[PDB]
This record gives C-alpha cells, sequence and structure tokens, in this order.
C-alpha cells in the first residue's frame, strides 16, 4: 500500500514527556502511517536515537526521505537555538534541533506544540482558503497559534500567539466589577489573561465568587439544571470571554478561531460570541467565525508536519 505515493511526504513528531508520537503524511495531508515510542527519561543522547530512529525506519519503508517536523511542549531560544522546556527535561537548555539535524542528516523544523494545534486546525479542508487563523486552546491555560497563509508566526523571540499572558484589557477588569480578583500567574505577572479564561480560571472565578470549589464540568452541569449561582456565573463569564476577544480581535483581526482545550467542549460559548463580541468591536467590524477544534486528538503531531508544506 506505500507504493501508492505522493511526490512529498511529511512526517510529524509530537514530543511528550512520556511518549513520543509519529505521523507520516501524503501531499492530500492525508495520514498515512502512526506509531509511538516511550519518551527516554533523562538520557538525551538516546532521544536523539530515538527519533533518528524513526526517520530511518519511515524513510526505508516509503522508499523515501520525508520531511521532518517536531512539536513539544516548550519551545527553541530565538537567539541560541536551545529548547527551553520542563516536560521534556532531557533536552532543557540542549540544541535539539542541530544535533538532530547532524545525526540525520538533513533539516528538521521544531516548533511549540500549542502552534502546532493551530497550525493543524488551519489546514482543515475548510479552513485552507482563510488567509488568518487563529487557533487557541482554553483548558490548563489560554493562548496558542497566529497562522497566515498556512503558516506559523512564530515571532522575534518564538513568542507571537501568548495572548494568555497579556493582563486583561481594563473593560474585562471593570465587567468583574468591586468583587473582581486579581489572580496571580505562574509567568511571574498578576492579572494575565491565562489565569481567568482557561478552564482553570473558569473554575477559579466560580470559587471566588461563590466560596465553593466546582469542577467546570459540574459548574455547567449546574447551569443547563437551572442553579442560580451556576448560571450568573456563566453570564459572568461568557461576557468576559466576549469583552477579551473583542479586544484581542481588534488588534489581531483574524478571519476565523479555532478553540481547543477542555473548555472548547462548552457548546453555548459558540452560540454566545456571536452575540456578544460584536458590542466590543469597532463599528465597521464583524465578530470572525468561531468554532469548536476539529483535530485536537491529533493536532499535535499533525501541526508538527505541516510545518514542511511548501508555502
Ligand atoms: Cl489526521
Ligand atoms: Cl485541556
Ligand atoms: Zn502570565
Amino acid at each position: 500500500n506505500l507504493y501508492f505515493q505522493s511526490n512529498a511526504m511529511y512526517y510529524g513528531f509530537d514530543v511528550g514527556g512520556t511518549k513520543i508520537e509519529f505521523g507520516a503524511f501524503n501531499e492530500k495531508l492525508e495520514r498515512v502511517a502512526t506509531e509511538r515510542v516511550p519518551t527516554p527519561t533523562d538520557d538525551y543522547p538516546l532521544l536523539l536515537e530515538t527519533i533518528a530512529g524513526l526517520v530511518a525506519k519511515y524513510d526505508q519503508e516509503f522508499a523515501c526521505e520525508g520531511k521532518i517536523g517536531l512539536g513539544l511542549p516548550g519551545m527553541e531560544d530565538a537567539d541560541d537555538a536551545t529548547v527551553l522546556t520542563v516536560n521534556v527535561p532531557a533536552a532543557k537548555g540542549k540544541p535539539l534541533r542541530a544535533d538532530l539535524e547532524a545525526k540525520i542528516g538533513r533539516s528538521v523544523k521544531i516548533e511549540n506544540d500549542a502552534n502546532c494545534f493551530a497550525l493543524s486546525e488551519a489546514w482543515d479542508e475548510e479552513l485552507q482558503d482563510a488567509p488568518s487563523v487563529m487557533g487557541l486552546i482554553l483548558g490548563t491555560g489560554f493562548g496558542g497559534g497566529l497562522i497566515y497563509e498556512g503558516k506559523v508566526f512564530s515571532g522575534r523571540n518564538n513568542v507571537a500567539g501568548e495572548l494568555g499572558h497579556m493582563r486583561l484589557p481594563l473593560d474585562a477588569w471593570f465587567h468583574l466589577g468591586d468583587n473582581a480578583p486579581l489572580l496571580g500567574c505562574g509567568c511571574g505577572k498578576k492579572g494575565c489573561l491565562d489565569s481567568y479564561l482557561s478552564g482553570r480560571g473558569f473554575e477559579l472565578l466560580y470559587a471566588h465568587y461563590y466560596g465553593e470549589e466546582k469542577k467546570a464540568i459540574d459548574i455547567i452541569k449546574a447551569n443547563a439544571a437551572g442553579d442560580e449561582k451556576a448560571a450568573e456565573h456563566v453570564e459572568r463569564f461568557m461576557e468576559l470571554l466576549a469583552i477579551c476577544f473583542g479586544n484581542i480581535f481588534t488588534a489581531n483581526d483574524p478571519h476565523v478561531v479555532a478553540l481547543g482545550g477542555g473548555l472548547s467542549n462548552f457548546e453555548l460559548i459558540y452560540e454566545e460570541m456571536p452575540k456578544r463580541v460584536p458590542k466590543y468591536l469597532l463599528s465597521v467590524a464583524k465578530c470572525p467565525k468561531i468554532i469548536k477544534a476539529k483535530h485536537g486528538d491529533s493536532g499535535g503531531v499533525r501541526g508538527a508536519a505541516f510545518l514542511n508544506i511548501k508555502g
């Protein structure tokens, strides 16, 4: 079956703290192979050998040299090309790209896993024609990737798309009222979007205004059932998210927004944003298309592979 070749083949590696996932994709961006191997715990020479080994395995299997893209929970330092990460400790501070290239014998592209998610959504059949795609993960945190013409915009410091680490716009702060909580952020700042618009934030906001720790799922369940406190919280949160989106869209004006992560599963978001965002936009501007992510489960490997699509 593998001899039914396209001219080019794209390999994607999603490197996680416990497993490395590989995927091969043809020119139509169809997936033609899948494999997972353990991430070598604290053995960098073995990490390099494992990745190089997969490239060699599939190159022989397809009788061709696939393009190599890799995503990880981290990023490259823009000035010295070493990896910044905590979940793949063996790679921390290492010139991962240069080491792989020397071992494998050809170019490798590396990118943050959330940027890979965004790129994966942007290459879905329905979004391929969108000039810009903003892919955001609302779960553990908030933020993502800015895709232009099917290519990730990394930024001068490889941090473009870190919308989670801008402070709340003033209108969002006023919306929270007299009892608004100033939430700390793990980046070192106070009041970051990451601490309010994430799944974790949704829960902290409920706990702060009602002195009770409920899990997102249960709060959504209570709202659906008709609990008054849950409804008040959902109303508060929906307008907050709309305000923050309005500010973001005024500066970045994306064509389509794709939402991933645990909270992206809360369907009311898709009904509510189109009704609330326009208020916070310039009079001449319309709310972009905001949709639930379609390829979240394999977004890391897909996006990593797609880093090499010739633009
Ligand atoms: Cl796929
Ligand atoms: Cl999540
Ligand atoms: Zn922050």
